[PDB]
């Protein structure tokens, strides 16, 4: 049983490091491995870096070690209207050469490389030097049904994806509103449709599949993934369930946001963020600010400045400060009047530490896969409100499937949210009956995925199967 070393690299942006430093601690804490981290990094990102400080120190008998990765420079194939999907495929693959040698300079050569859903371009490091690849795909499995399938999709389907009049059914699951489709297939004719389906087909290279959920959550996609006829024509290789996985709150009392948490009462407070990536449009940003005050309810509300481009178009940098006080985009004298009622927050704010607060009674989300963990394993329930890549699946199964959240009536994306609107919702979910039925449910998913990680139950043993897929392959 001479100990393991898994090597795993991470692409540029937080909702991508984070996952991926969780699943490193998870391994290296529970399963007695070794852990080395490439994290790949735009350094332009501020949270990352700071980020990298508080773990990298707490980590250090643990045996995790972060080697920092800087992405080569790629101006020279983008421009103002390259999305971000396509940036960061095209960072990772610039990066290609760099990990080779890191891994190269390496003395305990690893046995095996978990790559994220963006490094599957690094497959060819680990065909090399023969080591076991998996990827690790840090959301759901319907998702990860509709890359896999996409391909198919793509030879039968002829126009656009949301021209369709009739759902697309993915083999053996939750058949796709047309309006719901993530953001690469809004649009065939650009570069990032391509990425997509290109990233379908680099799935079924690995030798296996990480996947941040659990049985209990979306059991028929997990069991068309293993078992459809359809689409095991195109998958081939283990699923490996081992969510959910999510940060530790860390015992941070300095905080002031908290300091004003502890001052409210229970379940009172609905806390607000469009994750480290997405921004308001201006108009979305006013009317959000008047639903949070008609709604007479108290909240914590992390703001960054708005733009009427794309929301995502952030979701790179993180690490600029600029001269807008954020008593520019929100309406005249907001923080007189809301004062001692509800909390603005600028760029950024310790999500886990507040989702995991007495006080924090609910959560307008972007739907961002790890924020929603966050939300679920604290059984906090949610307001769907999805901006870019499969945020609209996701708010999807969250408000059908599971009715752990509410939302409103059109797609905030597809037309503006008016204030009366939002004040509804919030009302309805911090106060009303339908409120706690749906937190109701949350806390019971809460216990589901407490279940999934316990010892014994589906993403402990996923593990235990995924680190003896490892010594098998070690042949
Ligand atoms: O103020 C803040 C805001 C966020 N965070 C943390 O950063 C992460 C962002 O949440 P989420 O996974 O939804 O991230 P995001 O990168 O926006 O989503 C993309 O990346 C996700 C990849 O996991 C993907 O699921 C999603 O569809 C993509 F759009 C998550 O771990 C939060 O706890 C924070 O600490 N403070
Ligand atoms: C635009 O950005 C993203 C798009 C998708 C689409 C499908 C998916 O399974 O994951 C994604 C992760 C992203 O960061």
């Amino acid at each position: 049983s001479s100990q393991l070393h898994v090597a795993i690299v991470s692409s540029p942006g937080m909702g991508h490091l984070i996952p991926v430093l969780v699943l490193g601690n998870r391994l290296a804490t529970h399963h007695n491995i070794k852990i080395t981290i490439l994290a790949i990094t735009t350094t332009s990102s501020s949270a990352e870096t700071e980020f990298l400080k508080k773990t990298t120190l707490t980590n250090e008998e643990k045996t995790i070690e972060i080697i920092p990765v800087p992405s080569v420079d790629i101006s020279h194939l983008i421009n103002s209207s390259t999305k971000i999907f396509t940036q960061l495929r095209l960072l990772v693959r610039e990066a290609l050469p760099k990990i080779h040698s890191t891994i190269a300079s390496m003395t305990h050569r690893p046995d095996a490389l978990i790559v994220d859903i963006f490094c599957t371009q690094i497959l060819p490091i680990a065909e090399e030097f023969n080591i076991s690849k998996y990827t690790y795909h840090p959301t759901t499995a319907w998702t990860l049904a509709l890359a896999i399938y996409c391909q198919v999709f793509d030879k039968e389907i002829e126009g656009e994806y949301v021209e369709l009049k009739e759902p697309l059914k993915i083999p053996g699951c939750k058949a796709l509103r047309p309006d719901d489709v993530v953001d690469p297939l809004l649009d065939r004719s650009d570069q990032q449709y391509e990425e997509y389906v290109k990233l379908g087909k680099e799935y079924t290279d690995f030798d296996g599949i990480l996947i941040n959920t659990w049985e209990d959550l979306e059991p028929e996609t997990i069991n068309a993934l293993r078992y459809n006829e359809k689409l095991r024509l195109l998958l081939k290789v283990p699923v490996f369930p081992i969510g959910p996985l999510r940060r530790k709150v860390e015992t941070t009392l300095n905080d002031e946001v908290i300091q004003w948490l502890d001052k409210q009462n229970n379940e009172s407070v609905l806390f607000v963020s469009f994750g480290s990536g997405g921004t308001l449009s201006t108009k979305q940003m006013t009317e959000l600010a008047w639903g949070l005050e008609l709604s007479q309810q108290k909240f914590v509300w992390v703001v960054r400045p708005p733009s009427d481009g794309d929301a995502d178009s952030a979701y790179l940098n993180s690490a600029g400060k600029d001269t807008r006080d954020m008593s520019e985009y929100l309406p005249e004298g907001f923080l007189t009047r809301t004062k001692d009622m509800g909390l603005v927050v600028p760029m950024w704010a310790n999500q886990v530490e507040i989702l995991s607060h007495s006080s924090v009674g609910g959560f307008l989300t972007h739907c961002g896969w790890n924020s929603t963990v966050e939300s679920l394993t604290n059984g906090v329930p949610m307001i769907a409100w999805p901006l870019h890549a499969e945020q609209k699946m996701n708010a999807a199964m969250l408000t059908e499937e599971l009715g752990v959240a509410i939302r409103p009536a059109v797609l905030p994306t597809k037309k503006l949210v008016k204030r009366e609107e939002i004040q509804g919702m919030v009302r309805i979910l911090m106060q009303t009956k339908e409120g706690k039925r749906i937190k109701e449910k949350a806390k019971k998913l809460k216990k589901s995925a407490e279940n999934a990680l316990s010892d014994g139950g589906s993403s402990y043993n996923s593990i235990c199967e995924l680190v003896k897929d490892i010594r098998s392959r070690e042949l």
